[PDB]
């Protein structure tokens, strides 16, 4: 199936910074900033270190993405 250059990753968060922005890494290694938004994350949603969420990263380049629901 064709579609845009977005790919969603698994990757575990390894740090959290203000400004709605969370750090996270994926199989490589590499951790992808980027922000959480949405209806589930307007619950007031509990974040920390360790835990395995999806990001989406964008074509603009590998530094960053778009944080996505904890993965499934």
């Amino acid at each position: 199936m064709a579609k845009d250059d977005v790919i969603q990753m698994q990757g575990e968060v390894i740090e959290n910074l203000p400004n709605a922005t969370f750090r996270v890494k994926l199989e490589n290694g590499h951790v992808v900033l980027g922000h959480i938004s949405g209806k589930m994350r307007m619950h007031y949603i509990r974040i920390l270190p360790g835990d395995k969420v999806t990001v989406e990263l964008t074509p603009y380049d590998l530094s960053r993405a778009r944080i996505v629901f904890r993965a499934k």
